[PDB]
């Protein structure tokens, strides 16, 4: 039993765009772009969607560049989230409710303020390559089992 969601990293040549978020789950990390597929849209729509929702920006074209599904002990659905990648923007990001956007210099990635995972398979996205992951979190901190490989189709 698993819940759809999207997650999109903004990646150019020498910067990626996370953005703080500001409320909800994981509130105070810098994250990717990303939620709940909805009803009535399909994936890459929610990706865009989401995108859109939380820093204003639209683009040209996403590319699947991952998938990590996520246990959290003691929460009954696990989410499959389905990752992006785009390197097209159209617009300048702008703060919203949910997230404060910032651009960041591929040396200085702020893992420390970031969720654990991301150690792991962030440097695969920077390095293009495609990933499945799975990661068992007990609360917010703490990662108790993982998988992560590359694969040729995500
Ligand atoms: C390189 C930036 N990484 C992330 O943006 C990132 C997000 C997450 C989430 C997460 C929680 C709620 C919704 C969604 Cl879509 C993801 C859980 C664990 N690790 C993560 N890392």
């Amino acid at each position: 039993a698993s819940r759809l969601y999207t997650l999109v990293l903004v990646l150019q040549p020498q910067r990626v765009l996370l953005g703080m978020k500001k409320r909800g789950f994981g509130a105070g990390r810098w994250n990717g772009f990303g939620g709940k597929v909805q009803e009535g849209e399909t994936i890459e729509d929610g990706a865009r969607r989401e995108l859109q929702e939380e820093s204003g920006l639209t683009v040209d074209a996403l590319h699947k560049v991952g998938q990590i599904v996520f246990e959290f002990v003691g929460e009954p659905e696990l989410m499959d989230v389905h990752v992006f990648c785009t390197d097209s923007i159209q617009g300048t990001p702008v703060e919203s409710d949910e997230m404060r956007p910032c651009w960041f210099q591929l040396d200085q990635i702020p893992f420390k303020d970031m969720w654990p995972d991301d150690s792991y398979w962030f440097p695969l996205l920077l390095q293009k390559k495609k990933f499945h992951g799975y990661f068992k979190f007990q609360g917010q901190d703490t990662i108790l089992d993982y998988t992560l490989r590359e694969v040729d189709t995500v």
